[PDB]
């Protein structure tokens, strides 16, 4: 029962060969090994693992005169090298990708690819993307890096805009394939994929020519580390979609230049850093099709939130006004974030590494290395394509030197990683030290879900939550404060402590300090403190489903539970986070007549949570990446219309003010976990008036490096609590009351709403926030 199946060149002397099963003399019989020429090869020696049934075969195995087939009672087997092996032999530091020289005279090219037998490149017409112009064979070195020089012989005078593709032959075989090193690219729309051409063309660019030369790195006033950071989470085709902006806007809907026209609305709110969703190029689009979606669907819609990568260097052309102009989008991205800069704020880019589009992205270049792999050698896949594998050297390269050229060209702040914890912690360490280096404010976040697959059979310690108990590096979103807020996966909708829903006040509060209970955070830095996002339902839309109301007639109650919740994220210690529109109430109602009551099981909305108590239009998308830019537009009307809107404005001036009162003292924002036990401490205890151990209103105090005092009161409770001072907190009777019921902000409220002084205790109205400043 004893065959071969398949065998791996490990180092120069050693090949590993599986086989069914091995249960020495009588296999040193039968084994036999030669080269590419059919030449025998002399067996050193060999050992038998019987656990694995591989067999590990000793000799001088030069791979210049491999692959070596192995040979065993009729099966014969063509050696792979492992992903270790082709680092040893091929790992390249040098410049990779396409060089223009200052005229656009020249082009040197490099391309990796150490078992391509040919590589060409194909030219294709700037101004016609489809008509091929030219093709070039590249040479190969010793690290197996493909290399030409473009120039005159080509008969082309200026290479500036015209795209390429590369051919690698392997074979019998040739396919086309994507430079992954690419600044720009070809107009894009993924319905022109066929057989032969399955990717954008890249472009011939010059980055460091386009946008203002002067671009520099963000300058916050009094931003000295992460935990001062106040991140606003924003797609720029939601921001500026909204049909109300029609005849405002100057520049074209959903781009770079439009996000620039509405910057003076988030200096106004406070935010530090603007984060935005994924900008880097992504597969699933149309870029020639700007038109507005404006039926109200979950499915089907040109829109897309971008986790879908095809390019890591180059943009996406769907955010450009001129996406056939390969050098705009740079020079777009680049005036944005010079313009987000001169407010007086940051940039953070949402950035995509754990997965491709499409596994042939990479594949196609160099088989069995780039992505994790099974033992067998086959590409690891998620959504749809490939897990790239970044404990391997060219593609840990790819996410670095990504990381360095986003930082260093375009001025980047810091970045998002999603799916952070399907990467090695060592990677991501290297981005981070990186892009330190060039950006000493540099701040990085991510998912940290336990999510890590890797190479199968080869564990690491990956960049997830448990990671943060081991560096001060890269913060982490913090689900555990999310949950108990206001719900969140596995049980959304389930009431919290914003929404009816007792919690236990200590797990609340040591959230509050930046301590989660998921996970084991060493310094408050360590933890992003969130209660919404892109991902599932909006925070409006999430309490209403929470209680159980419909907005038509309780959009009051919803509003003053939603403030509750922004004023708990940021007085919470760490890195606060919010989602755009978090601060007016933003909704993903879905509006469409098909759905204007409760449908059967079998017709149901795609990605749609159902409101039981609402009785028109019950259906709200709480996962909207391919919902309509009706569903997905930021309300400029509900955030800035006073009149027309006045629950969603006083919700945003509320959020504006308390982003303020965050910012104007490190009360909020200490720097170790060692002064943020010793000075912040709990005011409703256990047993302290008709405070239970889980409950639904919450006080704590925080004192700042000048000392003064910050006390923070939260009654989520639908009925009015007295909470208990005693001679331990009387002092707070005697300061000024900075936050109430209708209001937010650093100056005294002279007569505020929602709060009595009594002899030692406070009594809160119900669903009401109070914060009292002690000079
Ligand atoms: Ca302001
Ligand atoms: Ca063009
Ligand atoms: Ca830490
Ligand atoms: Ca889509
Ligand atoms: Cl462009
Ligand atoms: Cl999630
Ligand atoms: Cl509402
Ligand atoms: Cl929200
Ligand atoms: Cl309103």
């Amino acid at each position: 029962q004893v065959q071969l199946k398949d065998a791996q060149q490990t180092d120069l002397t050693s090949i590993q060969a599986s086989f069914t099963t091995l249960d020495k003399t009588e296999i040193l019989k039968e084994l036999k090994v030669t080269d590419k020429n059919q030449n025998a090869i002399q067996i050193s020696d060999i050992t038998l693992d019987t656990s694995k049934s591989l067999l590990i075969i000793k000799g001088d195995f030069n791979p210049k005169q491999g692959h070596f087939n192995i040979s065993y009672n009729g099966n014969n087997v063509t050696t792979r090298q492992s992903w270790e092996f082709k680092d040893q032999l091929y790992a390249y530091s040098g410049n990779l990708g396409a060089v223009l020289n200052q005229d656009g005279s020249k082009v040197e090219a490099s391309l990796w690819s150490p078992s391509a037998d040919s590589v060409t490149m194909i030219i294709y017409d700037k101004d016609n993307q489809n008509r091929v112009v030219a093709t070039t064979p590249l040479v190969k070195n010793n690290k197996g890096v493909w290399q030409t020089i473009l120039d005159t012989k080509l008969g082309i005078k200026n290479y500036t805009g015209y795209y390429y593709l590369y051919e690698i032959k392997r074979g019998k075989d040739k396919v086309k394939i994507l430079d992954p090193y690419a600044k720009s690219l070809a107009e894009w729309d993924s319905n022109t994929v066929n057989d032969d051409i399955k990717t954008a063309k890249a472009a011939f660019v010059n980055p460091s020519q386009l946008g203002p030369q002067n671009l520099s790195f963000a300058k916050i006033a009094n931003f000295k580390g992460r935990q001062d950071a106040v991140i606003y989470e924003a797609h720029v085709r939601d921001f500026t979609s909204d049909q109300s902006l029609d005849g405002k806007l100057k520049n074209q809907l959903g781009t770079f230049a439009a996000f620039s026209e509405k910057l003076d609305y988030l200096q106004k709110l406070g935010v530090t850093h603007i984060q935005l969703l994924p900008v880097l190029s992504y597969f699933y689009v149309n870029e020639m099709d700007k038109s507005r979606s404006t039926a109200y669907t979950s499915s089907d819609n040109n829109y897309n939130w971008g986790y879908d990568p095809q390019s890591y260097f180059a943009l996406s052309g769907m955010y450009s006004e001129k996406p056939k102009d390969p050098s705009a989008r740079i020079a777009e991205l680049k005036q944005l974030i010079h313009d987000i800069h001169k407010r007086g704020m940051g940039v953070i880019l949402d950035v995509v590494y754990n997965h491709t589009a499409k596994t042939y992205l990479f594949e196609d270049i160099e088989p069995n290395y780039y992505h994790f792999m099974n033992e067998d050698g086959s590409p690891r896949e998620s959504f749809g394509g490939g897990r790239l594998g970044t404990t391997h050297a060219m593609s840990r390269r790819v996410l670095v030197d990504s990381i360095k050229y986003l930082t260093s060209e375009f001025k980047v702040d810091g970045f998002r990683f999603d799916m952070m914890g399907d990467h090695d912690a060592a990677a991501i360490e290297l981005a981070y030290k990186e892009a330190k280096a060039i950006n000493p404010n540099m701040i990085m976040i991510g998912e940290g879900w336990r999510t890590f697959q890797g190479d199968q059979g080869k564990p690491v310690k990956p960049a997830d939550q448990d990671w943060m108990k081991s560096t001060d590096t890269v913060g982490v979103f913090s689900d555990d404060i999310r949950n108990s807020l206001k719900s969140g996966f596995p049980n959304e909708g389930t009431p919290a402590f914003i929404t009816g829903g007792p919690q236990s006040l200590q797990g609340i509060f040591k959230n509050i300090k930046a301590q989660p209970g998921n996970f084991e955070a060493d310094s408050p830095g360590d933890v992003v403190q969130y209660i919404a996002a892109h991902d599932n339902l909006t925070l409006h839309d999430v309490i209403a489903k929470s209680i159980n109301k419909d907005p038509k007639v309780a959009e009051e109650d919803i509003h003053r539970r939603l403030r509750l919740g922004n004023v708990m994220i940021l007085t919470s210690q760490g890195t606060a986070f919010i989602h755009s529109g978090q601060e007016y109430g933003r909704t993903k109602r879905l509006l469409n007549p098909d759905y204007m009551t409760k449908v059967s099981d079998d017709k149901l909305p795609n990605k749609a949570t159902l409101i039981e108590a609402v009785k028109e239009y019950p259906y709200f998308i709480h996962d909207s990446y391919d919902s309509s830019d009706a569903i997905n537009h930021f309300d400029w009307a509900a955030a800035t219309d006073n009149n027309k809107h006045p629950i969603s404005t006083k919700t945003q001036a509320y959020t504006a003010g308390l982003i303020t009162l965050r910012r104007s003292t490190d009360a909020f924002r200490k720097l170790s976990k060692a002064e943020i036990d010793r000075e912040v401490s709990l005011i409703t205890e256990v047993g302290q008036g008709d405070i239970k151990e889980k409950d639904l209103v919450i006080a704590y105090q925080t004192i700042d490096s000048k000392g003064d005092i910050y006390a923070v009161f939260v009654n989520a409770d639908s009925k009015a609590r007295n909470v208990l001072l005693g001679e331990k907190y009387k002092h707070l009777l005697k300061g000024q009351v900075i936050v109430d019921a209708d209001q937010a902000g650093i100056k005294p409220i002279s007569t505020p709403r929602g709060v009595h002084f009594e002899k030692d205790s406070l009594l809160i109205d119900p669903l009401t926030a109070i914060v009292i400043k002690v000079g």
